[PDB]
């Protein structure tokens, strides 16, 4: 027999990933830092390392896109689902697309979109959603205001799970 | 924290399932006793049990169609592939079509649909195709009117959901 094996984590620490396209929401200089400081929050607690392609194929493949836009998980315009993402594997494992129906932000007037991402690629990295509240995992957006961001101890012990400490 | 399971599986035992539409080939009766019988094939030898909802969203979509009809895998014409079901998760995940350019019946005749069925909701629950020609899950059809569900399917699905009631 057979069954459709799933990879629980990533066998290798180096990850790639490319920005495909960008919200018309914030500057290209705003998005990269926003994605790149949400990769940092996985690679500060854990051996994984994140590369930027510029072209052609990466293991995180992320892009923006509205409604039914190439995976048939179809995006629902403003509001309701805001981001999704695919757990580690080959072509579509790890990619995540955010739905470009929402506003996204640097700061506080839409959805801040380092904290969405940094969520989404806890999923690219193998997390599920936490029941914990305070998760970054929860799967319900919040927003504190404080500019310094910590990553709290039920998502550190998640990911560790998987890969151990840095 | 949760990660996610190591294949792709239900994390419920509980499922529901909707038939979407119906093929010109048999009544609805017919249909709707095939597919439960499929769905026993399964429930049977573990611990999943399976709901029949009238409409709205069940975990396990069933719909009849032909050439493209809204995935990436596109219907054939008569013969070649007869339908396919996708592994479980959210959304598609789960669902099973089945290609209406095919002759379902309910004997000996055409392509048998508790058979395919059967087969096809072995992939709505994780199971991909078999290497052994005795399979359900073997990609080749077989119709036989005796139901024992062969040892490596049994095995598949218990590797998954384990036995239920050993009974
Ligand atoms: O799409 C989403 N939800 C709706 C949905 C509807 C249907 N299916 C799936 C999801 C969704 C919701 C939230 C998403 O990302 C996020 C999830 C959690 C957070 C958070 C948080 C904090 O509480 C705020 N501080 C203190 C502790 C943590 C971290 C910093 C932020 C974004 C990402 C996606
Ligand atoms: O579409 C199909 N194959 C063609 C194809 C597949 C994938 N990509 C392209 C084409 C296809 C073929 C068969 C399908 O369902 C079936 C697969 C196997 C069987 C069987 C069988 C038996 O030998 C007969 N008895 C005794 C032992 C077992 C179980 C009961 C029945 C239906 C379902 C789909
Ligand atoms: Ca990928
Ligand atoms: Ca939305
Ligand atoms: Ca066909
Ligand atoms: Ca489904
Ligand atoms: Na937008
Ligand atoms: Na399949
Ligand atoms: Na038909
Ligand atoms: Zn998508
Ligand atoms: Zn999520
Ligand atoms: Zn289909
Ligand atoms: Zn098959």
């Amino acid at each position: 027999y057979n069954v459709f094996p799933r990879t629980l984590k990533w066998s290798k620490m180096n990850l790639t990933y490319r920005i495909v396209n960008y919200t018309p929401d914030m500057t290209h200089s705003e998005v990269e830092k926003a994605f790149k400081k949400a990769f940092k929050v996985w690679s500060d607690v854990t051996p994984l390392n994140f590369t930027r392609l510029h072209d052609g194929i990466a293991d995180i493949m992320i892009s923006f896109g509205i409604k039914e836009h190439g995976d048939f998980y179809p995006f629902d315009g403003p509001s309701g689902l805001l981001a999704h993402a695919f757990p580690p594997g080959p072509n579509y494992g790890g990619d995540a697309h955010f739905d470009d129906d929402e506003t996204w932000t640097s700061s506080s007037k839409g959805y801040n979109l380092f904290l969405v991402a940094a969520h989404e690629f806890g999923h690219s990295l193998g997390l599920d959603h936490s029941k914990d509240p305070g998760a970054l995992m929860f799967p319900i957006y919040t927003y504190t205001g404080k500019s310094h961001f910590m990553l709290p101890d039920d998502d550190v012990q998640g990911i560790q799970s998987l890969y151990g400490p840095g």
